[PDB]
């Protein structure tokens, strides 16, 4: 099995039509967390109350 | 001998027929059921009722 998967890899590389790829931007983590949003969750909490 | 020529040509051509078409990702099963779907069916029982 293992086998079988490396050829389909290497087939599947071989027929790939892009060039070579240039990383522009390397992953940085964002310090602000995007989740939970505190304000919009305590608006609907007064508006629900 | 022309037709000898045309008889490889032939099996060359065959040979290297590779066609357009590649597997990915083979099959995985998904262990959490599609169906039934419980909470919907638990729902709908109590709005019926």
């Amino acid at each position: 099995l293992q086998l079988l998967n490396r050829q389909q890899e290497l087939n599947i590389a071989k027929s790939s039509a892009i060039g070579n790829v240039r990383i522009i931007d390397n992953a940085v983590t964002d310090p602000n967390p995007v989740r939970p949003k505190k304000t919009i969750i305590i608006v609907i909490g007064v508006v629900l109350g």
